[PDB]
């Protein structure tokens, strides 16, 4: 399950022109430090704004790369508007997606109108590029094929809970980081974000469809392990139009909710919810042991073990976190 587009000679650092569905991608790879035999794999990713780059090497935007030196190899793709450009942070990225894509980052979610119709059934181009990355990857260095983890903010954690639904069979589990869930009606039709909103407000612990998966969702999943991370009341997201001025256009109370919901009710998933205050941007409270205690979290469970046996270890200073749906975002029917 190892191997590479014909010809390609996948590098540590940057790797551009990947040839996936007719695209050219790029990917940057940090093999692990102190680690004999497979690696446990680390796909992080960014959001609507900040570089790869910065995703990986600013302190403040999550240093990402220092995984490797914690024994994970990364490897880091390169958003499509980028035009394989590590450095490209808002430009051309920072917007509404087109042919039948909500957003523009990466493909995670079908848009509001029919034009994404076709997406409610078919993964999109980079859930698949990703499993071709990490499979051409693991040709050159050692992947431990049971702890495959993928996670983003923002956008990019939009993108990790589009990928662990499609690819359930795949990724061993993910840390999808203020993610949208884009909440549609039980019967799919798309819904306004302030209808979005009050639809999980009305109903906090039921499992809501999603424009950022497959609809309707899975049934059931693969073996996994999510952990999603909420950042507390100002985890809220403003766009910006043409002219230059900003609205509310997303929430991530409802959708960190509903993500949790869904994956806490599957059987073979292990959700743990995590909850900090540091708004929507990567966690910034004791940020490297987060990261830290986070990825060691998700590789504690290797794909195909027992929910049962999972034992949750106490997170850095600044963070909540408990296995099961979130319950702190909304009152409980019990009043």
């Amino acid at each position: 399950k190892w191997e590479c587009p014909a010809g390609y000679e996948v590098k540590e650092g940057l790797n551009v022109d990947f040839p996936h569905k007719g695209m050219k991608r790029a990917f940057i790879v940090y093999p692990a430090k102190n680690v004999s035999g497979p690696a446990p794999v680390w796909v992080p990713m960014t959001g609507s704004v900040e570089s790869t780059n910065d995703n990986l090497t600013v302190a403040r935007s999550g240093a990402n790369s220092i995984l490797a030196d914690h024994g994970y190899t990364v490897i880091a793709p390169v958003r499509a508007c980028a035009n394989q450009d590590p450095n490209i942070r808002g430009e051309r990225c920072n917007g509404p997606g087109s042919n039948g894509w909500n957003w523009n980052p990466w493909f995670e979610g079908r848009a509001a109108d029919p034009s994404g119709e076709h997406w409610k059934n078919d993964e999109g181009p980079d859930s698949s590029f990703f499993v071709a990355m990490v499979q051409c990857v693991g040709t050159k260095y050692k992947l431990d094929a049971r702890r495959l983890f993928l996670g983003g903010i923002s956008s990019g954690g939009t993108m990790t809970n589009r990928a662990l639904l499609f690819r359930s069979n795949f990724w061993a589990g993910g840390l999808p980081i203020s993610g949208e869930w884009y909440v549609t009606s039980d019967d799919g039709t798309p819904l306004s974000f302030d209808d979005a909103r009050a639809a999980v407000a009305a109903a906090p612990t039921k499992i809501h469809q999603g424009r950022v998966g497959p609809y309707p969702l899975p049934a059931k999943v693969g073996p996994l392990i999510v952990m999603t991370v909420w950042g507390g009341e100002k985890d809220l997201w403003n766009c910006t139009r043409p002219d230059g001025s900003r609205f509310l256009c997303a929430d991530y109370r409802p959708s960190t909710q509903a993500g949790s919901n869904f994956f806490s009710a599957q059987p073979d998933v292990v959700h743990v919810a995590c909850s900090s205050t540091h708004g929507h941007m990567w966690p910034q409270l004791n940020t490297q042991e987060f990261n830290r205690w986070a990825l060691d979290t998700l590789a504690s469970h290797p794909k195909g073990s027992d929910p049962r046996s999972f034992k949750l270890t106490q997170p850095p200073e600044g963070y909540t976190c408990h296995v099961g749906p979130f319950t702190g975002l909304y009152a409980s029917a019990w009043s």
